[PDB]
């Protein structure tokens, strides 16, 4: 069906992770490490490929809160895997590091958004954010705007760039994952689960991404 990152209850319209600096009072420069933009589905476009959830359980935390138990509760429709090719080709005291996200739903809800930064399948840090529905045409939208990045990730990015070669970065990135779970805050119902895996863009093509459905046949 749709290549969209969407369950039946919630769609990810946009995601970006960026650094922003002020060159001069009038001028700002903004660099996106990763970017998913709103795109509209195209009839021609092919169905999403599938990846077995069992193959990524190790990459992500386990036991409660883990990918296996979340998939068990469901819904299976809501689980997606996104691979990012990060643009590291961008040094300023006082640059801002932020993550911006947008979501859409048919029904107004108060959503809770958990973001877990993981190393070797284990959680370094978690963020829990509350967001509220805003009316738009034919839909309700939820905007996370300029959420500051955790200090771990800022340090991880600077030292990642210090590495002399991209294959080294890729070797690090193999055990770096992010797992995002969006729930209705009160019901705790799962609306959307995104597992993120990473590779450095080995070209100056810049930020690139690929979406997969997560299946448990
Ligand atoms: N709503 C949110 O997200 C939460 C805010 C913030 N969120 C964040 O810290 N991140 C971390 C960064 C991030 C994120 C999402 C997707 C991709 C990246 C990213 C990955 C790799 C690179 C690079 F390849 F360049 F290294 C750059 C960006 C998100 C956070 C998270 C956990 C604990 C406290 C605060």
């Amino acid at each position: 069906q749709d290549r969209t990152i969407a369950s039946s209850r919630l769609r990810l319209l946009e995601y970006s992770a960026f650094m922003e600096v002020q060159r001069d009072p009038d001028t700002y420069s903004k660099h996106l490490f990763v970017h998913i933009g709103q795109t509209n589905p195209a009839f021609s476009d092919p169905p999403l490929e599938a990846v077995d959830v069992r193959q990524i359980y190790d990459k992500f935390p386990e036991k409660k809160g883990g990918l296996k138990e979340l998939y068990e509760k469901g819904p299976p429709n809501a689980f997606f895997l996104v691979k990012f090719w990060a643009d590291l080709n961008s040094e300023g005291p006082g640059a801002f590091y932020g993550v911006s996200s947008q979501y859409s739903s048919a029904d107004s809800m108060t959503i809770s958004v958990s973001t877990k930064v993981c190393s070797f399948g284990k959680q370094v840090v978690e963020k829990v954010e509350t967001e509220y529905a805003r009316l738009e045409n034919g839909r309700f939208v939820y905007r996370i705007h300029r959420s500051p990045m955790c200090e771990y990730m800022i340090n991880f990015i600077h030292k990642l760039k210090h590495l002399p070669e991209k294959y080294m970065m890729n070797s690090v990135l193999e055990n770096f994952t992010i797992l995002q779970v969006v729930t209705s805050r009160d019901s705790q119902e799962t609306l959307l689960v995104i597992a993120f895996v990473f590779e450095v863009s080995t070209s100056e093509h810049g930020a690139q991404h690929h979406v997969y459905k997560l299946v448990k046949d």
